[PDB]
């Protein structure tokens, strides 16, 4: 089931979401307008990996979903995402998408979450 | 929790969204009813005025004081919501009841419908993240 987060983590309303996909692997950040991915390759993403000394980037990104443990700073093109928690901190430098490329991401990004809903409500009526 | 659908059911991926608005309980700020049609590229809307939800409801034998949103809600978790799309128009028919009900809704225009469709986007994901945890918590723990 794959993770997300919003923010702010307060009760006001949220801003922005962050998510991931696919262990094409990336995690992005939206404010349901503009969106920001880490826009990995398999070859820069293993270098990633292993300057912060790697398994999978997935369950890490969970756990601080979960934790709420995920800060975002967010200037122009630029957006850095930091996850909490492991032994090490871990940022992430995003940038931002082209309108083209994320208009059926941000698209297959709301209809997803619309039937998520739907399914989890129907799951969480039976309990 | 406000009731919504997506299209078409089963396993296929979802193409429309229908949600619900308006008829807020309590003694506090209370909006008109209406239903939302999108497809996350654009917003459609039964646009009620008072008159227009009168006459709907008298159309299909409805009462004034009468909520319109349970009959939605019960179509939705039944899915028994169908839409049909033409170029500018659209049609919802619930079924979740007795008797079948038609809206006509009409395209939102795109600066009232761009932030209605970012609200409902983080809306979206705020509830999931709050529904997997009361989830995680009720079936196992």
């Amino acid at each position: 089931s794959p993770p997300l987060c919003t923010l702010p983590p307060g009760p006001e309303p949220p801003r922005f979401v962050c998510y991931c996909e696919g262990e094409g692997f990336n995690l992005y950040v939206t404010d349901a307008a503009e969106l920001w991915s880490t826009c990995f390759t398999p070859d820069s993403l293993a270098a990633l990996k292993a300057r912060f000394g790697l398994e999978d980037i997935t369950p890490r990104f969970r756990a601080a979903c979960e934790q709420q443990a995920v800060a975002l700073t967010l200037q122009e093109d630029r957006a850095s995402l930091t996850l909490s928690g492991g032994p090490s901190a871990l940022a992430f430098d995003l940038s931002k998408v082209p309108g083209p490329e994320a208009a059926p991401r941000l698209r297959a990004l709301t209809l997803g979450l619309a039937k998520r809903v739907w399914s989890l409500e129907r799951r969480l009526a039976a309990a």
